[PDB]
């Protein structure tokens, strides 16, 4: 049996995913001949799945994708214009793991500043809280966040956003790359522990994390800021989290299992943290067709979404 996989990604995304690319690829997996072609554009002829990542939720690739699912609804998308659509809002992602019994911390997705005073009044929404737009994916804007420390921080909210229970967890996240069952993990830095010293907010946007060297004195214990200082407060790669003692391989897969039943995504990362490193994991993101470390190996990636396809 022959199997055509069509991947549609632009240069841009291209050159983060791959350290290198092949137009146009065949090989055997399991008694299936695979025949796998990467363009910028759309299919001139129609495959059995498209592979792509839509890279902003709004212009021209949005609108070629969902016309092109419509007309051609035999063809499997990984991933579809309707999960690239929930996954760009931070409420559904959310409601979707708190309906399927995956911890989070506590969350709740918001309108206004009423709504909030509401739930910090009520003891629902317990400071310190991370305030994360609605919007998740393919903008500059989606990554930019605020902590709120005390109550007068959420005088410059920017809403809809999603308000987070923030946990103080020793400045190490897990990462967690799924194809389908296939996983690549990672530790990275994430952000330090805060302390509520007085100050009522601080900002930064996860994309620039050097914004952490301006917060006000207080906020981060001093061997923290000398710890971390030297390498901006970047994303840095950290020693493997079963390593670490943060995790297992059997957790891991457990719960990636659990998110992409609960999402119906295939091609996805997962971030989760602990609170002082301990306990359970708790999901604080869950991203579309990510970079999987960055540079990965294309023979490597297309035989993985192959066993995808097959399962
Ligand atoms: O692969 P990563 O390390 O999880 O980082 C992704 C990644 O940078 C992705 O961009 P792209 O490589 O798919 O173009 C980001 O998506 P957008 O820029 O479209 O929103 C993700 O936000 C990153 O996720 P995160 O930084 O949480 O790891
Ligand atoms: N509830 C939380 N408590 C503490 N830190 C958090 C929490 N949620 C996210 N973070 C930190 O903020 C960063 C950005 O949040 P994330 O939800 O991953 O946003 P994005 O979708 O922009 O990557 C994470 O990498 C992690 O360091
Ligand atoms: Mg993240
Ligand atoms: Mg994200």
């Amino acid at each position: 049996q022959t199997v055509s996989l069509f991947i549609w990604l632009p240069e841009s995304k291209q050159k983060t995913l791959f350290i290198s690319t092949k137009n146009h690829t065949q090989f055997e997996l399991n008694n299936i001949i695979f025949d796998v072609t990467l363009s910028t554009e759309l299919p001139d002829k129609e495959p059995n799945a498209i592979i792509t990542k839509r890279t902003h939720p709004v212009g021209k690739m949005a609108d070629e994708m969902r016309k092109y699912e419509k007309d051609h609804p035999k063809v499997l998308f990984l991933e579809s214009s309707a999960i690239h659509d929930m996954m760009s809002s931070r409420e559904e992602i959310n409601a979707l793991l708190i309906k399927n019994n995956i911890p989070i911390p506590n969350s709740f997705s918001v309108k206004s500043k009423e709504e909030v005073i509401q739930l910090l009044q009520s003891k629902q929404l317990i400071l310190p809280f991370i305030v994360k737009p609605e919007n998740a994916q393919g903008t500059f804007n989606a990554h930019q966040m605020k902590i709120v420390l005390e109550q007068e921080g959420i005088d410059d909210i920017h809403f809809p956003c999603l308000c987070q229970h923030y946990i103080n967890h020793n400045n190490k996240i897990v990462k967690v790359f799924c194809i389908g069952n296939t996983l690549k993990w990672q530790t990275r830095t994430s952000l330090p522990n805060v302390h509520r010293c007085g100050i009522k907010s601080v900002d930064f946007n996860n994309q620039h994390l050097e914004d952490i060297l301006s917060w006000p004195e207080g906020v981060i214990d001093k061997q923290d800021i000398i710890e971390n200082s030297a390498n901006r407060f970047g994303s840095k790669i950290l020693e493997d989290p079963i390593l670490l003692n943060l995790t297992s391989e059997a957790e891991m897969r457990d719960l990636a299992y659990k998110v992409r039943c609960a999402l119906g995504v295939q091609l996805c990362g997962i971030d989760f943290i602990k609170e002082n490193e301990q306990g359970n994991p708790l999901v604080v993101d869950v991203n579309v067709f990510p970079s999987y470390g960055g540079k990965v190996d294309f023979d490597w990636f297309v035989e993985k979404v192959a066993l995808c396809y097959t399962e």
